[PDB]
Protein backbone atom coordinates (compact mmCIF):
# COMPACT_ATOMS: atom_id res chain seq x y z
CA UNK A 1 0.00 0.00 0.00
CA UNK A 2 1.60 3.00 -0.81
CA UNK A 3 -1.06 5.00 1.34
CA UNK A 4 -3.04 3.24 4.50
CA UNK A 5 -6.17 4.94 5.16
CA UNK A 6 -7.11 2.46 8.42
CA UNK A 7 -7.69 -0.66 6.83
CA UNK A 8 -8.14 1.13 2.83
CA UNK A 9 -5.13 0.18 0.62
CA UNK A 10 -4.84 2.43 -1.75
CA UNK A 11 -1.87 2.90 -4.75
CA UNK A 12 0.05 6.33 -5.97
CA UNK A 13 -2.67 5.50 -9.47
CA UNK A 14 -5.84 5.10 -7.16
CA UNK A 15 -5.02 8.53 -5.51
CA UNK A 16 -3.55 10.26 -9.11
CA UNK A 17 -6.97 9.30 -10.22
CA UNK A 18 -9.17 10.67 -7.60
CA UNK A 19 -7.05 14.03 -7.51
CA UNK A 20 -7.76 14.55 -10.83
CA UNK A 21 -11.41 14.47 -10.93
CA UNK A 22 -11.63 16.35 -7.69
CA UNK A 23 -9.69 19.08 -9.32
CA UNK A 24 -11.50 19.09 -12.94
CA UNK A 25 -14.66 19.88 -10.82
CA UNK A 26 -12.63 22.67 -8.66
CA UNK A 27 -11.61 24.53 -12.02
CA UNK A 28 -15.32 24.79 -13.04
CA UNK A 29 -16.58 26.15 -10.21
CA UNK A 30 -18.95 23.36 -9.81
CA UNK A 31 -19.70 20.97 -6.76
CA UNK A 32 -21.28 17.45 -6.09
CA UNK A 33 -23.24 15.52 -3.64
CA UNK A 34 -24.74 16.87 -0.27
CA UNK A 35 -21.50 17.91 1.08
CA UNK A 36 -20.73 19.69 -1.98
CA UNK A 37 -17.16 18.42 -2.99
CA UNK A 38 -14.66 19.49 -3.88
CA UNK A 39 -14.31 22.15 -1.16
CA UNK A 40 -11.60 23.75 0.59
CA UNK A 41 -9.74 22.23 3.56
CA UNK A 42 -8.46 24.66 6.17
CA UNK A 43 -5.83 22.56 7.44
CA UNK A 44 -7.07 23.09 10.89
CA UNK A 45 -5.56 20.22 12.04
CA UNK A 46 -2.56 21.74 11.20
CA UNK A 47 -0.96 18.81 9.26
CA UNK A 48 2.67 20.30 8.10
CA UNK A 49 1.99 19.86 4.22
CA UNK A 50 5.19 20.23 1.85
CA UNK A 51 3.06 22.04 -0.62
CA UNK A 52 1.21 25.63 -1.11
CA UNK A 53 -2.42 26.45 0.28
CA UNK A 54 -5.14 26.95 -0.73
CA UNK A 55 -6.12 23.10 0.06
CA UNK A 56 -9.36 21.23 -1.72
CA UNK A 57 -9.75 17.89 0.23
CA UNK A 58 -12.11 15.04 -2.58
CA UNK A 59 -13.44 11.85 -1.15
CA UNK A 60 -11.28 8.94 -2.25
CA UNK A 61 -13.28 5.24 -2.16
CA UNK A 62 -12.05 2.26 -1.13
CA UNK A 63 -13.62 0.56 -3.54
CA UNK A 64 -11.64 1.88 -6.18
CA UNK A 65 -13.95 3.97 -8.19
CA UNK A 66 -13.95 7.98 -8.70
CA UNK A 67 -16.76 9.95 -6.08
CA UNK A 68 -19.61 10.41 -7.78
CA UNK A 69 -21.95 12.50 -5.37
CA UNK A 70 -23.15 9.96 -2.89
CA UNK A 71 -21.95 8.92 -0.09
CA UNK A 72 -17.70 10.44 1.04
CA UNK A 73 -17.02 7.70 3.19
CA UNK A 74 -13.97 8.19 5.71
CA UNK A 75 -11.17 9.00 3.51
CA UNK A 76 -10.07 12.12 1.24
CA UNK A 77 -7.35 13.18 -1.31
CA UNK A 78 -6.14 16.98 -0.42
CA UNK A 79 -4.85 18.82 -3.27
CA UNK A 80 -3.82 22.60 -3.94
CA UNK A 81 -4.47 25.56 -7.07
CA UNK A 82 -1.79 23.49 -9.21
CA UNK A 83 -3.07 20.34 -8.92
CA UNK A 84 -0.55 18.93 -6.50
CA UNK A 85 -0.97 16.78 -3.85
CA UNK A 86 -0.85 17.35 -0.60
CA UNK A 87 -1.68 14.48 1.27
CA UNK A 88 -3.93 11.33 1.89
CA UNK A 89 -6.12 11.83 4.93
CA UNK A 90 -8.92 10.32 6.99
CA UNK A 91 -11.11 10.00 9.79
CA UNK A 92 -10.79 6.72 10.58
CA UNK A 93 -8.37 6.55 13.74
CA UNK A 94 -9.01 10.12 14.65
CA UNK A 95 -11.48 11.70 17.63
CA UNK A 96 -13.95 13.77 17.20
CA UNK A 97 -14.71 14.86 13.70
CA UNK A 98 -10.89 15.30 12.85
CA UNK A 99 -8.55 13.45 10.10
CA UNK A 100 -5.66 12.10 10.75
CA UNK A 101 -3.16 11.14 7.77
CA UNK A 102 -3.02 8.07 5.64
CA UNK A 103 0.35 6.34 6.16
N1 LIG B 1 -11.69 18.38 10.10
C1 LIG B 1 -11.65 19.27 9.10
N2 LIG B 1 -12.73 19.45 8.35
C2 LIG B 1 -12.61 20.49 7.50
C3 LIG B 1 -11.51 21.30 7.30
N3 LIG B 1 -11.80 22.28 6.36
C4 LIG B 1 -13.05 22.05 6.03
N4 LIG B 1 -13.60 20.99 6.70
C5 LIG B 1 -15.01 20.60 6.75
O1 LIG B 1 -15.65 21.02 5.55
C6 LIG B 1 -16.77 21.86 5.87
C7 LIG B 1 -17.04 22.82 4.74
O2 LIG B 1 -15.83 23.52 4.42
P1 LIG B 1 -15.61 25.10 4.23
O3 LIG B 1 -15.39 25.66 5.64
O4 LIG B 1 -14.31 25.25 3.41
O5 LIG B 1 -16.80 25.69 3.56
C8 LIG B 1 -16.34 22.48 7.19
O6 LIG B 1 -17.49 22.99 7.89
P2 LIG B 1 -17.45 24.16 8.99
O7 LIG B 1 -17.43 25.49 8.18
O8 LIG B 1 -18.62 24.07 9.96
O9 LIG B 1 -16.08 24.00 9.67
C9 LIG B 1 -15.74 21.28 7.91
O10 LIG B 1 -16.73 20.42 8.46
C10 LIG B 1 -10.33 21.06 8.09
O11 LIG B 1 -9.25 21.64 8.02
N5 LIG B 1 -10.51 20.02 8.98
Amino acid sequence: CDYTCGSNCYSSSDVSTAQAAGYKLHEDGETVGSNSYPHKYNNYEGFDFSVSSPYYEWPILSSGDVYSGGSPGADRVVFNENNQLAGVITHTGASGNNFVECT
